[PDB]
């Protein structure tokens, strides 16, 4: 009895996310030398700081992204969840690249990343509603019945 | 063959966690303007720093929380795991709100968050013991037998 | 119908990871008092800073580690994935301990942690290829056929 098929896209986007994230980490450790900010200092020129911060922000949002990706993907629709997952990751790639150049050039891909993410949350929320709402409405309609 | 039912609570608490976390992120980006700490600076008045740090700390503990939530929930008991999950998230909400006002007002909800979390770990540990201990004790009692 | 058996190792390593991570957090909060860096300050002597940073770095990589652990473990091989998982965690334990003493003494276990992690990624990638490649090659060989 196999359950890999219903989940392979979610897992593949998850892996994209892992790679994207590793990339950022490596872009940080390359800016590190080039500034020449030394560990454990994480402050330097305003450019290295911009890069460091992009990485931190992504790395903060990454578990929220994974969490909802799996919940939307399991309770709503795998391919739809996988789809926002890609837009999101893509938006976060543009985000990291804008930021590195300019603080202002980070915002369009941030705005794009925020949309994709909030979409994932709604789908997750809707999928949980479906699962939970009927059984509970069914039982609500038992208290008032009684005839 | 469906497996959504045994997992829906875990997923729902997970989603609460995601929302709670997003909230913190937004409370940070609102304090940001109001201090008027500008990106990528994350240092400012001692109040903005308190808020920034609450967010970081939660965001650090959030995957540990998710990890154990799923392990306790799958190997010990879904509703019990879901239950600490809520206390924990709740404690972390009080934590973020105390911290913002006062560093000292963060501690009671931190202490509460630490309890809920350590509970989750024990349950996870106990559920893994159940799963693993018999099969291994069974096989231990094979070496010394032999008659 | 039960699915706990194919997953118990992954979950157990995950739990090791959670404990390891908690340990770091506690080692940080012990260095905190001992420096005597006070919250929310995260800057101090160059030794407390080294410890703080080890923790941050691990805590950054921890979801990537979990993500791939589960993907490698489900799509490639549970015991192999669980195995790198241990080397990795071990390497990250040596990493945190080297760092605390010396910035230079952090690197061998970092290099070891990076290997274990990249291994996990390959296995995850290979397991996804297996799953996805045939069905897609099969369908590729449909366009050009046609006779
Ligand atoms: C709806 C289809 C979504 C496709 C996601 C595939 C991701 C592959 C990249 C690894
Ligand atoms: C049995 C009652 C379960 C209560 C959980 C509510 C989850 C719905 C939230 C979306
Ligand atoms: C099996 C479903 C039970 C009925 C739930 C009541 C209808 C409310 C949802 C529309
Ligand atoms: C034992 C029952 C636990 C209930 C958790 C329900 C969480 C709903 C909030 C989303
Ligand atoms: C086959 C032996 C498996 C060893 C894993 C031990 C996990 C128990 C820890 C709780
Ligand atoms: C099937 C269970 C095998 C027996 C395990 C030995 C008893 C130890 C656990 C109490
Ligand atoms: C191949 C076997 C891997 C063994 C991993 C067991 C981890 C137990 C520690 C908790
Ligand atoms: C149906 C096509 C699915 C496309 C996803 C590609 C994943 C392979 C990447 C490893
Ligand atoms: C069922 C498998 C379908 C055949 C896929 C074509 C062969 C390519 C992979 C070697």
């Amino acid at each position: 009895h196999h359950h890999k098929d219903e989940v392979a896209l979610l897992a593949t986007v998850t892996l994209v996310g892992v790679l994207l994230q590793a990339y950022f980490s490596l872009q940080v450790i390359s800016a590190r030398r080039a500034f020449h900010v030394s560990p454990p200092l994480t402050s330097g020129p305003p450019e290295f700081e911009r890069v460091f911060r992009a990485q931190v922000n992504c790395s903060e949002y990454f578990p929220l992204f994974l969490a909802t990706l799996w919940v939307a993907g399991i309770f709503f629709h795998e391919g739809a969840a996988a789809l926002c997952g890609l837009f999101y990751l893509f938006a976060r790639l543009r985000y990291f690249q804008g930021y590195a150049r300019s603080a202002q050039l980070r915002l369009t891909p941030l705005y794009a990343s925020a949309r994709a993410l909030w979409l994932l949350v709604a789908m997750a929320a809707l999928g949980l509603l479906v699962h939970f709402l009927p059984g509970t409405l069914r039982t609500a309609l038992f208290r008032w019945l009684q005839m």
